[PDB]
């Protein structure tokens, strides 16, 4: 599924990230749109054997299982293809894990280069 930016707001907004651990809302926004293009089926396979899976480009070294990946921690314990589901809660339920294990959202590359400093409300602004 490739989201709409409103669209996936809502979503997220149900599933309680708003203001989770301090980040609001159109922070997860804008690292979903420059991670996945809010496709929930993206991958990207990396050279040092990893992939990043689903719309928040969640890495099977550290977080989910696929079986293919060395070092594997599956600290969300959860195959990595649940992160691959239509349904985001997988994702956001990781994701929160992510973010709680002691790290920011500095831990999304594209969070830290295009979304941080950024005005990052007018991702959510004119959505209800
Ligand atoms: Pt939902
Ligand atoms: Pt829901
Ligand atoms: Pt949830």
């Amino acid at each position: 599924k490739v989201f709409g930016r409103c669209e996936l707001a809502a979503a997220m907004k149900r599933h309680g990230l708003d203001n989770y651990r301090g980040y609001s809302l159109g922070n997860w926004v804008c690292a979903a749109k420059f991670e996945s293009n809010f496709n929930t089926q993206a991958t990207n396979r990396n050279t040092d054997g990893s992939t990043d899976y689903g719309i928040l480009q969640i890495n099977s070294r550290w977080w989910c299982n696929d079986g293919r990946t060395p070092g594997s921690r599956n600290l969300c314990n959860i195959p990595c293809s649940a992160l691959l589901s239509s349904d985001i809660t997988a994702s956001v339920n990781c994701a929160k894990k992510i973010v709680s294990d002691g790290n920011g959202m500095n831990a999304w590359v594209a969070w830290r280069n295009r979304c941080k400093g950024t005005d990052v409300q007018a991702w959510i602004r004119g959505c209800r």
